[PDB]
């Protein structure tokens, strides 16, 4: 086992995206992800006047199984496969680490959420690192919190909580449209505040990116498009945005929780180059009151232990360094996990028992056809 | 343990949408008739001084009924072999001995279900498309059409009354009626029973986006002599418009009615309204520019919704440019399918076997006489 200290120090462009079908089925193909998988940002200021209902259509919420949605490698190197092939040449893509933004999203957020752990594995393949988190370990934490969360809730503020999960899938909903206002009947707009909600339609954008010298393929959902898609499909990334729902805010410690969950959207966004992020507001009613955009560029500053975003990123940096460092690049006789806990606030990196890297590398984290893909170059 | 999907289907989305291009102007640069025995003419003379109807217009739409000849719907099925005489005579003596310079050669009414679809999602669609000498062939499927308008007429005995049954024959009758009553066979000055064999074909040039095709279509008169697609004017029919319901009756065909006159560049289209007994009370004239208008500013309606012209040609800017992209030109030992299935709604591109490549490329596509000249060039 070996252990970082905490105290270390060290231009994104989408390369192809799929995405998560209303059945769990997962779409590989560029022209139908992009023609009917992401939506368009719609929110008039009209509507910005207490009358919108997020909680409205909960009984018909479509939600999918938690078992079956955690961060799956699998459809990421199924993606990768298929690009490789068609749009690189037959070779491989030219990164460092293979992961989704998410698993980032931990580590960069990780020096002002000491109370969060984090366990990632790790392992070296065909000069590559891939990293996910460990599904069985992620199945047990989800159980384990909605378990606590009945015993130790009233039933209200159970269902309240559900209801809040709830309500950020319908500002989705109620604040995009399936495609440009142009080519959309009068149908589509005008009723999709009864439109039934779901959690299984995903669109996800993969981009190639990096920090210092480590070039980085980083996978991750998008909310919608705040415009339009580039006809000649170039520079995409621009013209997404993120959509967010929280409580109204009322006092002085409510803005300095919202601060934390800014700081959040913030990595999330940042490592992902999403430009821009919409909040909805709303109250215990669950009516949308308030609406902001947020630049991602500027959250940083929106934000006034002590929260510094640059500092995260020196110590993101040097976490990323320090895989590339400690793991044998062309050694596929091991696996790792990164683990921060909690309890000691330590960051550690440890070598599998080899069962352990048996299983990562014939199913859980590489596919067979992804191997037979790689192999065959 | 079946797949979700043919690995020999590709999928194309019906919210596909090509950016509004610059308009194309059609231009004819053959013609082709059937005669009053179903014999086909070629003669460009010929063609053009016997062959061509003129405008020139209480009136029994059902009268002479009991003589109607009608040709057999298995004899009058969008044919290719006579498509590729006319072009071989045309290649041969009006284009110094070169192929025609497009991309597609087909049949305007094929590419009209094509530009209609989006607002006819219960009409399927089938289209059989091969590649040959850099060209793409598209027509409909022999087999398949036979099966589809017996299915229909079966549809149609086994939900109507012999009266209602007889009313629809009637119906189709009354349109041929018109036609023979609102024409004459020659100009005015030269003129000293009704069928359905006699028909005249104008083939033209035209274009959508970057795509060149060759387009022929029937066309029902000269509106005043022999820039020749300028002269000429199409003539229907419909039941006068006595109620909301008769309008968006009547809303669909006028759709339709531009769709083929626009692809063809036909300018001028008249329709006869008559009542329930056949008489016609009213006639219109339209010019076809006009009619895109004429449906947006109808408050009743019937992307799917509201008819809109512009989105139309963007679909079929989308659907063209798809084809185009997604058949390889230069191989020839394939054949294609292009299906809209409206059970499922789903438009896709699935690759046929070798026995029915080689059934369309070797007589029901493809004549002997036409590959036989390309090959010569």
């Amino acid at each position: 086992m070996k252990t970082l200290s905490l105290q270390s120090r060290a231009q994104p462009k989408e390369i192809f995206a799929f995405a998560r079908d209303i059945d769990g089925e997962f779409v590989y193909d560029q022209k139908i992800v992009k023609d009917e998988n992401v939506s368009y940002y719609y929110l008039p200021d009209s509507k910005i006047d207490g009358s919108i209902d997020l909680q409205a259509g909960y009984a018909k919420f479509k939600k999918i199984p938690e078992e079956k949605n955690m961060s799956d490698m699998k459809c990421l190197l199924t993606a990768l496969t298929k690009y490789e092939q068609e749009h690189n040449n037959g070779e491989k893509v030219n990164v460092d680490i293979i992961t989704y933004r998410g698993l980032m999203t931990k580590l960069l957020a990780l020096p002002y959420n000491l109370n969060d752990p984090v366990d990632l594995n790790v392992l070296a393949y065909d000069g590559q690192l891939f990293i996910n988190s460990d599904e069985e370990i992620e199945l047990a934490r989800r159980k384990e919190e909605d378990e606590h969360k009945q015993q130790s809730m009233t039933p209200e503020k159970y269902d309240h909580m559900k209801r809040c999960e709830f309500s950020g899938y319908k500002f989705e909903a109620i604040a995009t449209l399936p495609k440009p206002w142009a080519d959309c009947s009068r149908q589509q707009i005008d009723k999709r505040g009864k439109k039934m909600v779901n959690n299984y339609e995903q669109y996800i954008s993969v981009i190639k990116t990096g920090i210092g010298e480590a070039k980085m393929l980083l996978a991750g959902e998008v909310d919608c498009v705040w415009d339009y898609i580039p006809e000649d499909g170039k520079d995409v990334l621009s013209h997404y945005m993120e959509l967010k729902t929280t409580r109204i805010l009322e006092s002085n410690g409510q803005v300095v929780n919202f601060e934390k969950k800014l700081f959040k959207t913030w990595a999330q966004c940042f490592l992902m180059g999403i430009r821009k992020v919409v909040y909805g507001f709303r109250d215990d009613s669950f009516f949308l009151r308030d609406v902001e955009l947020y630049k991602t560029e500027e959250i940083p500053l929106l934000i006034k232990g002590k929260i510094n975003c640059t500092t995260a990123l020196k110590w993101y940096g040097a976490v990323i360094e320090w895989l590339l460092q400690e793991i044998p690049r062309d050694d596929t006789s091991k696996a790792y996990r990164v683990s921060f806990d909690p309890s000691t606030r330590t960051f550690t990196l440890r070598e599998l028992m080899g069962n352990e890297n048996s299983r990562l590398r014939n199913g859980e984290m590489l596919t067979s056809e992804f191997k037979q893909w790689r192999e065959s170059i």
